[PDB]
């Protein structure tokens, strides 16, 4: 009776295509084969076919009853098999795709499932270029969905099959069009329709509609809902979410449901003063994050997630760009529980510094961007975390001008989702940039050639010349190892072997100050809150690493620009942060010791002596100067005010 | 006022897009990025993109023609670009393609050529498998056209442009159809089009018509040649030709001119008694071959093709398998002039004993496949020696099923070219071997398993059987390394690394034997010519090798069995070639010493010292048994009878 | 010059056979252009160096071809400095062989040119910079200034890929992806003349015979590749060089070759057509119609100048006179 989700993860049987003999070793989901190749810096890390196969017990049991194969990601193309018969082929790495497989299976014996997974090269696949891996392989969960004949479609771009748009929503009353795609391939008949929205055990609404369809509809149903005086989804201060069951009923029996969440709210972002949620300004401190992880490449598991929410959150994170292509629906479930609010978007990725083009005009090329947005849309339709839908980061009109295409598909983000703003997030200067409704560059001010102060010389004059613009900052970062330190503050070569951690520090108190003096900018997104893989790098502490992370590629260490902005971002926790502690071996005559902290206040002990109290600045930071250590070891102790108070600590060396 | 064929090969600026920085190398064309990599055994050789970027000087005396970059083969797809705008995609890396750039370009300056090559797997293009290295690049030429802007059109499939139909030939008479595509892009009016058939200086043909062409025309014309009493093409006995051209005329003045040869010849296929050309019965003494080489892997020169062809004349083939995709223009050029019956084929290719599939059903490779299918016969219409057309290679029923597919090639085939049959080359019992009008088997009795004599059974017991097939072997072969040589004759472990030269020796002499009392098998390959590259190869004495060659990679060194062949197929040059000299170490007490000769009988003598004569028998061969070696150094010599006789001679040590 | 290291004895033998006077030599191999060090001062090195060489005089001493040791290539002075451990060596090659002269090949000035009996350099005047004349000049002045030297040269070069063709001649970056087979043979025959034209100098030795592998190598027609070879490294094709040495040198065997035959594509208006004879005049074919005799200099080569081809093939033979006379032949496209 219940609709049944049944994981195929574990066990399957892999080889390479270029392995011509046809052993095969052991796998299981998620699973990508760049996790050490691509990871230790290989350019030419395998870009090819990888083969999964399992056998799949088709019980007797469920014959009367549709079955589906739905898979959540694989990276780039896939071709599936069901007993070795080609089925269907997928492109696109980063959205879910399925097939009905109902009356394709043999049921009482084992079926063969076999994938044809391809990571190689493209044209006519975004993303062409990109500062990131292009991991192979079945790198998200697969399924095995079981309903009745008559079901909610799980048809349409693999979605859920419901679109809970939001027409109009206010303090006084929301109003809903609940769209609910409907499959049957049972006899000509009917069935109905209930749509039920709840907080809790209490019931909000409950809708329902008899339904006629005949033999093989695929149809559309549109079902109104009003719900006066709703709570509102308000980001972190109240991520409120109702609960939507969407089912299907025949003679009082139900025979298929789901679940969508409902959380409501309503938005604007206005060129001079930023961005509004439900009606009152909301500053947006994000970041930006890359779906990969030290050791496992892009093959995540459910706890990477959480832990990866977890430090943004205790970051104080309320925005975050899930940067460069649609990202695992569990991702945007915890944007959705813990109020962040997001930015996502499709891969069509430029080249940035790099060779090649993010665009090839030809029609195949064109017409999968397109799909990769409508897969984008309606996959992740209900999240009410995503208030932004991205098109394009770094593309450039030079060669292959995608000036044109980029208003096509503005005009199908708007016709598929008018309820959210598109966005886009740029390199260049010009007519790439008037297309979205909100534009943001990526702004390295400080890292990548000059000073922090032309960003903010950059930020005013366009604003003044393009007063309509929404401005935001899209990335803004600098590298760090935490390996690389050194007493003095001096600007490294962004490309070299040498990434001291106090310049990543220095850069984003810099920058962050800019930043915080200009509502006008709607939002901005550190790049990155984690370190991440980008093969063809040959920078910071070792090769294959994008090392601009506020905290390592393993999620181990945070880097002393975190609790910086940990301290400025996340008030309401006490913390008390010693910056430079990693620095132990110091030789500069005149000590300069930095904190970060939430106090208002803090005190200096060198040796188990007082230096005497400091007060923190706007930017919560405290500082002390002319320290002077002692030749050898030195204790260094700073404590904030009260009876119990907090306190950071390390021992340096001094010669 | 003459068209102009401009060679575009030298001097390209190369990177692989995984190389992202942007810097490149001087690369000259026929070029490939895989001649190191593949060849030195490296299963997971580079598979992906690589580009080639060429500044173009368009001439100012070039406005007002017409102008075509035509690419001869880049494998597998082709994405070209114009200043860096895209202008067209070639999918298939055997087939020549051709872009028009009329008005694509900027007149008296430099324009970019930019072609983006990628030999990346993919599941949608022909060959998906097959025992040999999948090449990248721009391996073959390169050329600009310029013609009048009303021409011979080179847009058809980027064939010449015309195809002499060869509808009835006969010692008395034959009649030929001269279909010519005419592209117009001058103002509304009209060109008088002629053709013109020659035999040296005498004139056989010439026909002409008025044709008026519309602006914008692309259109077919067909005019009917008779020849009376023709002198026909006949194999290696006549190859003769006559020359076609086929020219464009406007006011008294010739604007555009094509040449084509007229290899004029009518053949058969008996089920009982094998290939007739023009009437006569012709044992196909048949070979296969490659089109790479060692050290340059399938960037192939001229003299290449023209060093392989001299020594397949040598050998006295007088037919080739040109497998196991279409092949060079110039290749067939020479097949043409030498009269060698040939076999060309597209790359739908099987497994074999490997892993995976040569057909995946879905509609993107189908129509994939049609296209190299047409490419074959439009492009290499006219050549005389080819007299069939192979539409696979090992395919099998398992999984998804290509019976079906393939009757839709050979409709496709017959349709495109009814002058013609087709063939296929078959290692599967069933339903694939009732389709093309010639069937043949890729036979290794006596190396992969059991002893030639099972060869002798299959082709008996399949005769028998099925008197309705036209049965011919189209692979038999055995493997040797010229470095492994032992002075027994043991059967090896064919994938083993011990590959001893004088089981290959034997294998041939069995088969041949079997061969040569079975007329109604009409043609039997040698598989293969030369040795050749496959990079997953483990075997012999070297990886990346399949050591079945009658000569070595490098054509350097002929291996025994080559002058097996050459002493009963090319009877007419007097030789005489003593077996097994590169095996210097002799420990047997009863010595056995064997030559092939042309000769009647020949002489053997043992250290200065005549053992007599012996007769050679109905295989050209010689053999002297017992033969008593001294301890240490011993000179062995060989003589034919005569005045002027001739020797082969080699120093052996017996221990 | 059996470079850079003992060969085999079956090699040795071959030239005991043949008459070919050897240069037999260690593994004493300085870096060149490249980096780090041929010598390294520590005892276990130097101790190993001396088994070598008393393992090379040792093993192949009855060889009558070997009538040179050679005890190093291309040393340098810098860092860990070789000139006291080569003087060591000179003198235990001396005690273990009275019989035969030590010799050495430099690519230096200084102290290491001075220890062994003949000396050699390795010059590339024409192909690693400059022109082939300043390898006359250096040859000269050091012959004047120091004239109590036996003055040799070990190595001289150019290098070649048989797949890279042009019709003009200009010389190409040594360390780059084109490496013109015309740019060789205008090298080795100026080089040669400069030669011949001394005979102070003891021995020349091309640098190479055959193409060689050099894993780090990233010129000519692919990498790995030394290409210097007056053959190709499968031994299958003969450079034009080849047979410039080959007319010079084996002068009983007749012999014609025209070069540059795999430069197939013309497109210079006056051509210029040059073949290497034993014969001492020659005459030219273009299309079947003569063009004319010309006679062969001292240098075995005969040249035609200002040669008219007409576009698209055209049919080019060589023939030396007589009765029964050799030929070559080619046919090139002119554009
Ligand atoms: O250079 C960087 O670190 C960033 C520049 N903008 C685009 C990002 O993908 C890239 O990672
Ligand atoms: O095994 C072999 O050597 C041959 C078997 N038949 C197909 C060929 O491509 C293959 O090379």
């Amino acid at each position: 009776s219940l609709r049944q989700d049944i994981l195929l993860n574990n066990n399957w049987n892999f080889r390479f295509s270029h392995q011509v003999q046809g052993d095969t070793r052991r796998v299981d989901l998620p699973h990508t084969w760049n996790a050490q190749d691509a990871l230790a810096g290989k350019i030419d890390y395998k870009r090819g076919i990888g083969n999964y196969e399992k056998a799949l017990y088709i019980r007797p049991e469920w014959k009367g009853k549709r079955l589906f194969l739905r898979f959540d990601g694989v990276n780039s193309i896939a071709d599936v098999f069901i007993n070795r018969k080609h089925i269907g082929e997928h492109r696109g790495g980063y959205g879910a795709f399925i097939f009905e497989i109902t009356d394709l299976v043999k049921y009482g014996e084992k079926n063969s499932v076999l994938v044809r997974a391809n990571n190689g090269e493209q044209l006519d696949i975004m993303p062409l270029v990109g500062d990131f891996n292009f991991y192979g392989g079945i790198y998200r969960d697969v399924h095995l969905l079981i309903t009745d004949e008559t079901c909610i479609s799980p048809l349409d771009y693999a979605s859920p099959g419901v679109y809970l748009v939001q027409e109009v929503v206010s303090p006084q009353e929301a109003k809903v069009c609940a769209k609910v795609n409907l499959s049957n391939r049972a006899a000509d008949g009917t069935a109905e329709l209930q749509v039920l929205v709840t907080d809790g055990t209490k019931v909000i609404c409950k809708e329902s509609r008899n339904v006629s369809l005949k033999q093989g509809a695929d149809i559309l149903e549109q079902l109104p809902l009003l719900i006066q005086k709703p709570r509102l989804w308000n980001g972190c201060e109240d991520p409120f979410m109702y609960q939507v069951s969407i089912s299907l009923h025949k003679d009082g029996k139900q025979i298929d449901s789901v679940t969508q969440p409902l959380g409501l709210r309503y938005y604007h972002t206005d060129p001079d003063k930023g961005f509004f949620l439900n009606g009152k300004h909301l500053p947006l401190h994000g970041v930006c994050r890359h779906q990969d992880r030290a050791e496992v490449g892009n093959a995540l598991r459910p706890q990477h997630h959480e832990e990866d929410v977890a430090l943004m959150r205790e970051m104080g994170v309320n925005a975050i760009r899930l940067a460069h292509y649609p990202q695992a629906t569990y991702m945007y479930d915890l944007m959705d529980k813990h109020g962040i609010v997001t930015w996502a978007e499709i891969p069509f990725v430029g080249p940035g510094g790099y060779a090649d083009k993010g665009f090839v005009d030809q029609a195949s090329f064109r017409e999968n961007g397109k799909q990769q947005l409508i897969e984008l849309i309606r996959q992740h339709y209900n999240h009410p975390s995503i208030c932004f839908w991205g098109l394009f980061n770094e593309l450039k009109e030079v060669g292959d001008n995608p000036v044109e295409y980029v208003k096509e598909l503005n005009a199908l983000a708007k016709q598929e989702d008018p309820t959210r703003p598109t966005t886009s997030a740029s390199n260049q200067d010009g007519n790439l940039n008037f297309i979205t409704e909100n534009i943001a560059w990526n702004r390295y001010d400080g890292w990548y050639g000059s000073t922090p102060k032309t960003l903010a010389t950059f930020l005013d004059r366009t604003h003044k010349k393009h007063p309509e613009l929404r401005i935001g900052i899209s990335e803004y970062g600098a590298g760090a190892s935490i390996y690389h330190q050194q007493d003095s503050l001096k600007q490294p070569s962004a490309s070299g072997w040498w990434h001291p951690e106090n310049w990543q520090t220095y850069y984003h108190m810099e920058n962050w100050k800019i930043i915080a003096e200009r509502p006008f900018v709607w939002g901005t997104f550190v790049w990155n809150m984690f370190d991440f893989g980008a093969a063809h790098r040959t920078e910071g502490d070792r090769p294959g690493i994008n090392d601009k992370g506020l905290v390592t590629f393993d999620r181990k260490v945070r880097k002393d620009a975190f609790y910086f902005y940990k301290a400025n971002w996340n008030k309401q926790e006490p913390m008390i942060y010693l910056a430079e502690k990693r620095c132990r071996l110091r030789y500069q005559p005149e000590q300069t010791f930095m904190a970060f902290t939430t106090a208002p206040e803090a005190e200096l002990f060198v040796n188990g002596v007082s230096c005497g109290k400091q007060k923190a600045d706007t930017y919560s930071t405290v500082v002390w100067k002319n320290v002077k250590l002692t030749s050898g070891e030195n204790i260094i102790r700073v404590t904030t005010p009260g009876k119990k108070p907090l306190t950071d600590e390390v021992t340096v060396e001094y010669k």
